[PDB]
């Protein structure tokens, strides 16, 4: 349950974005990104769920409770803004594949996506579950087509076993490497995968709430290998096929079909944007809903439904009506993204080591300070990343 909805974010028009313009503009070279930020994903998400599990809250949730006031408000503050910056990735990914299979401007595939979001927003398991597992079963096939694209592509194995060593070539890279990182984890599931798991246990005991960490800990390495697997898979085809051949927009989403054409032959443009409209629709309405979760737990009311639907848009009209790029503003809201995850780290890593919150189901100290390693990587990356986008 909570890896699955877990997966479908790890592979939204972000990963699409970040993957595609990672291998086109710096072939191989970041592959160490994906692989790092994958395996902090797999730290960072057990973490929150076994919060959630041991707890019986989610992290707004705790706190709200246990944080002053005005610490609680700036916290819910950033966290709408990264909801923000979540939504308007997908919302544009969904807008942008309704232009690559229609050709209709942007605009009106905005308003397509519109009135899909709004339609999915009233559903239920009679009308979803068929929906979700149609979008599960068009985004993985795509992903095994990259599994399978990138051993037919011949990579330079060279240049992919140098790719695995950490080097970054500039500032250039350092912004896509912190796309990459803001794409795979995720400050908004961060928040989310805490209340996915609470109220999942059956007796109240010890014992039943170390299975559901033994399960989940299964369920989520598993899935986040298979979603590691495919983003190399996609970036490493994305750098044989335009890596050094100098084509123009290389990189962008809409001639990012070209990576899955010796596959796929003439379907892979029509396949790849049925691909990212699946991944944005869904992804879109997920990020929808635990935008609300996330507010009901900081702030303990909520606003109606179809007003965040509603202003969570304007971001990605207004973008649209600028005529900024969409595949540039995808990529953009992912390093957004990577800004909000520090902040959603501290209290994670906070209250899974104490014991009046987790009880006996404290993290270890080990990965308790493995959490605090990835917490001074990441700021130190986004610090990295703000010095170059000033001056020297
Ligand atoms: C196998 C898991 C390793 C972690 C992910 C691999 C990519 C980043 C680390 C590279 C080597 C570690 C740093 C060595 C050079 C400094
Ligand atoms: C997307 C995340 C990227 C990282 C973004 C980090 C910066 C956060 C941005 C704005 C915060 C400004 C809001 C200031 C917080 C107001 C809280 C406050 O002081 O209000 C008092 C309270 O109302 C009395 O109880
Ligand atoms: C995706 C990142 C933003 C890009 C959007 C550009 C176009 C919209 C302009 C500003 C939106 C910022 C307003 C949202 C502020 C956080 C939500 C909030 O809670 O409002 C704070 C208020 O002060 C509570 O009292
Ligand atoms: C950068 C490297 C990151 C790659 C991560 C995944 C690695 C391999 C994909 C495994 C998927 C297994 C399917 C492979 C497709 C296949 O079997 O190839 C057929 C053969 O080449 C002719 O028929
Ligand atoms: C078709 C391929 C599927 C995608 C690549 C799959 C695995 C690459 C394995 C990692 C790279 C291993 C090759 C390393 C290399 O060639 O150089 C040796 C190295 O420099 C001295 O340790
Ligand atoms: C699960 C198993 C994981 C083991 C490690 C995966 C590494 C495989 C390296 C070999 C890559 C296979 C394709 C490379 C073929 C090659 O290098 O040359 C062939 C030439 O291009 C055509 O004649
Ligand atoms: C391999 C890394 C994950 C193993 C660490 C699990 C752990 O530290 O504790 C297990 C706990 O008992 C679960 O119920
Ligand atoms: C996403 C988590 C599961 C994905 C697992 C992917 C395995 C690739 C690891 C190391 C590549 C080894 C390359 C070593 C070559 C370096 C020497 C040049
Ligand atoms: C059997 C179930 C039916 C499967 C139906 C779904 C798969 C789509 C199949 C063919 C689409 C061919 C139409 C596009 C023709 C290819 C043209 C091309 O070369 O690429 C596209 C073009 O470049 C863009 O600008
Ligand atoms: C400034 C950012 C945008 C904010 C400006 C708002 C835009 C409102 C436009 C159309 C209303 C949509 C129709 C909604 C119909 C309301 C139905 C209703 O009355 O119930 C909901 C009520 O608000 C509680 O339950
Ligand atoms: C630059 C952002 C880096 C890390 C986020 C800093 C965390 C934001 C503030 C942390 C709140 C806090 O530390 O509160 C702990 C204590 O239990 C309550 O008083
Ligand atoms: C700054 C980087 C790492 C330090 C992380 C801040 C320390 C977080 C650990 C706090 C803790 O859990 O307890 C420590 C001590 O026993 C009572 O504060
Ligand atoms: C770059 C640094 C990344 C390092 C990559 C390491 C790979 C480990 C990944 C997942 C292990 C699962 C996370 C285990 C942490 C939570 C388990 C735990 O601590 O559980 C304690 C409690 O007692 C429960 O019963
Ligand atoms: C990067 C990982 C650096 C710390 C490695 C580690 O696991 O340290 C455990 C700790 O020393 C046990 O209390
Ligand atoms: C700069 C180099 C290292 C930064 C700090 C390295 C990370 C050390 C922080 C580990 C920590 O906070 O210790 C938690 C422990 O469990 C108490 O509760
Ligand atoms: C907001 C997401 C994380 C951004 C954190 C960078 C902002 C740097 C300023 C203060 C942090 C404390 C000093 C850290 C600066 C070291 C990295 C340069
Ligand atoms: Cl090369
Ligand atoms: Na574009």
């Amino acid at each position: 349950g909570p890896a699955v909805i877990a997966s479908i974010a790890y592979m939204d028009p972000g990963n699409f974005a970040t993957n595609i313009e990672g291998g086109a503009r710096y072939g191989y070279s970041l592959l160490w990104v994906i692989l790092a930020a994958n395996l902090m994903a797999m730290v960072i998400q057990n973490l929150s769920a076994n919060l959630g599990i041991a707890s019986g809250r989610n992290l707004p949730e705790l706190i709200r409770e246990r944080w002053p006031r005005p610490l609680v408000w700036f916290y819910w503050i950033q966290a709408e803004l990264v909801a923000m910056a979540t939504d308007l990735a997908e919302f544009l990914g969904a807008a942008l594949a309704i232009q690559l299979l229609t050709g209709l401007p942007m605009f009106w595939g905005a308003v397509v996506t519109g009135v899909v979001t709004f339609w999915l927003l009233n559903l239920q398991k009679r009308g979803t579950r068929p929906l979700e597992l149609a979008v599960g079963a068009f985004v993985l096939m795509i992903g095994v087509a990259y599994l399978v694209q990138v051993v037919l592509a011949r990579p330079d194995l060279a240049a992919v076993g140098a790719g695995f060593v950490p080097r970054l070539q500039g500032p250039g890279s350092a912004y896509l490497a912190v796309g990459i990182i803001g794409a795979t984890v995720m400050p908004h599931v961060i928040y989310l995968h805490s209340a996915l798991t609470q109220g999942r246990i059956q007796t109240d005991t010890t014992e039943e709430k170390r299975r559901l960490v033994r399960l989940n800990r299964v369920d989520v390495i598993a899935a986040m290998g298979l979603a590691g697997l495919i983003n190399m898979s996609m970036l490493a085809v994305a750098a044989a096929t335009f890596h050094g051949k100098n084509v123009e927009n290389a990189g962008d989403l809409t001639t990012a079909y070209q990576t899955l054409t010796p596959l796929l032959g003439p379907a892979a443009s029509v396949l790849f944007a049925v691909a990212l409209l699946a991944s944005g629709l869904s992804s879109s309405a997920v990020g929808t809903m635990a935008g609300d979760v996330i507010m009901q737990g900081f702030m303990g009311f909520h606003i109606p439904l179809w007003l965040r639907r509603l202003i969570t848009m304007l971001p990605a009209f207004i973008v649209i009506l600028l005529g900024m790029d969409p595949s540039s503003v995808l990529i953009l809201s992912q390093v957004i993204l990577c800004f909000g995850v520090p902040f959603a780290l501290v209290p994670l890593l906070l209250f899974t080591a104490r014991r009046d919150v987790m009880g006996a189901l404290v993290t270890r100290r080990s990965f308790t300070v493995i959490g605090w390693v990835i917490a001074v990587i990441i700021i130190a990356l986004n610090g990295y990343l703000l010095w170059e986008l000033l001056g020297g």
